[PDB]
């Protein structure tokens, strides 16, 4: 069947430390309309309770500890976690862990330490003379002790931060010492991409590596994990994450499915991060996000035809984890570039329903999200369960594009033996609609089908040559499917 993967939180997730039990209450839900794999945010404990994740203080407290004032993180413990994770499991639905490894945040102290500022544009480019700083990079962790690792990290573990205690100051600080230097092979961006937030982690450091690496097969081990979401990745020495990934695989015998979280809307940029990972891992397919956000905000003049120019899935779809939406580009983020309401379900069709990549459904898309804004998304399960069925039950066998008109494009599925009656039709529009003919396969003459989204009521008979004549509506999306 069909592989779906559901990225499992929003920005907006509230902090009631209540998302475990969320998720194992809606386990049911998910493998029933089709989901396969669940992308869970960060499990261990961040900065504060607060804390989404991403800013983590200790990758060994999956909410297990009295550490920053809580035990639970903000979605909950750890025991609630592997209540989860198991329900999951049994239902036949993988759990996929996030990585992340580019820095650490909320040191319990800070430490001298011989500095410089460098450029934020080019970070190659030293700005000041070298001086003393008060940074926080001691990490003890109080609550857990040497529970599961005694590895306690010191400044000489991380490249620099960004926080100077003796003069309460901001600036990207470049640690000195033997053998530091922003790691290399990292993204080229602003010289050396390397340094992006908290204490950045020294992946040059042998003993941080390897104290990794073992972090990694205790985390998949710990919480029966299938696979992991790596974030910010273009920020961490490419080889070591090549490593590092390779290292968890040999030690538990497990697959161990991972996409990188690689943040450039550049193909070029992407196909080198999967070459020096030696294609070991997937990497989210950024170019297509931006695609179908342009084709969703530029009121129908966009060219559809040129939707999957530059795209992941187009050249590597063995690597390509299609997505419409995320928790960094819904409204408000940082990396705001949200798909607008409207094509929403078209581009969810089009990653959902086309043979090539490993889509994700965002939960802000299916649940809405809670931001503040005036523009927040709105709860669209009722548009995208209709295109998760075809997907789950339809969408199987030879396809035949038409991506052919600068407004209306669709393809065809003709089915296959591994369901008798899978097949579709797809069509979908960023202005105004009307109809395509398409050869829906010789093996569906004389049928009959209609539009599973209930978008259009009208049924197509497809003709003694396979063929039927699919209709849209206007900026809509109509899945055809045999009665
Ligand atoms: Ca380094
Ligand atoms: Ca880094
Ligand atoms: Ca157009
Ligand atoms: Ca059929
Ligand atoms: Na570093």
């Amino acid at each position: 069947v069909n592989g779906t993967l559901m990225q499992y939180f929003e920005w907006y997730t509230p902090n009631d430390g209540q998302h475990w039990k969320r998720l194992q209450n809606d386990a049911e839900h998910l493998s029933d309309i089709g989901i396969t794999a669940v992308w869970i945010p960060p499990a261990y404990k961040g900065l504060s309770q607060s804390d989404n994740g991403y800013g983590p203080y200790d990758l060994y407290d999956l909410g297990e500890f009295q550490q920053k004032g809580t035990v639970r993180t903000k979605y909950g413990t750890k025991s609630e976690l592997q209540d989860a994770i198991g329900s999951l499991h049994s239902r036949n639905v993988q759990v996929y862990g996030d990585v992340v490894l580019n820095h650490k945040a909320g040191a319990d102290a800070t430490e001298d330490v011989t500095a410089v500022e460098v450029n934020p544009a080019n970070r190659n480019q030293e700005t000041s003379e070298e001086y003393q700083i008060k940074a926080w990079t001691d990490f003890r962790f109080p609550g857990r002790g040497n529970t599961y690792s005694d590895f306690k990290w010191h400044w000489y573990h991380f490249d620099g931060a960004d926080w100077d205690e003796s003069r309460k100051i901001s600036r990207i600080f470049k640690f000195r010492g033997e053998g530091k230097a922003w790691d290399w092979e990292v993204s080229s961006e602003n010289g050396n991409y390397d340094y992006l937030m908290y204490a950045d982690v020294d992946y040059d450091h042998p003993d941080v590596v390897a104290e990794t690496k073992k972090w990694g097969i205790w985390y998949a081990n710990e919480l029966s994990l299938d696979g992991f979401r790596i974030d910010a990745a273009k920020h961490i020495k490419f080889s070591f994450l090549r490593d590092w990934v390779q290292a968890v695989r040999q030690a538990t015998g497990k697959e161990m499915f991972t996409v990188a979280e690689y943040w450039q809307n550049n193909a070029g940029k992407l196909e080198n991060y999967l070459n020096k990972t030696s294609f070991n891992q997937s990497v989210f397919d950024v170019p297509l996000h931006f695609n179908l956000q342009a084709a969703s905000s530029q009121g129908g003049g966009y060219d559809m035809r040129r939707l999957l120019d530059g795209t992941v899935v187009s050249r590597h779809p063995e690597k390509a984890v299609t997505f419409v939406e995320n928790h960094d580009t819904q409204p408000g983020q940082s990396l705001e570039s949200t798909v607008q309401t409207w094509f929403k379900p078209l581009a969810y069709a089009f990653i959902l329903t086309r043979e090539s990549g490993y889509p994700q459904v965002f939960y802000g898309d299916m649940y809405g999200t809670k931001g503040t804004s005036p523009k927040e998304i709105p709860s669209l399960k009722d548009n995208i369960e209709p295109i998760l069925k075809a997907r789950k039950e339809y969408a199987y066998g030879p396809q035949h594009d038409y991506i052919d008109h600068p407004d209306v494009i669709g393809w065809t599925r003709e089915g296959d033996s591994s369901a008798a009656k899978s097949g579709l039709a797809a069509l979908i529009t960023d202005g105004p609609g009307g109809s395509k003919r398409m050869y829906a396969g010789l093996k569906n003459a004389g049928e009959t089908w209609y539009d599973i989204t209930g978008n259009r009521s009208d049924t197509v008979k497809i003709g003694s040559d396979g063929w039927g004549e699919f209709h849209v509506n206007d900026g809509s999306v109509s899945i055809y499917v045999q009665k």
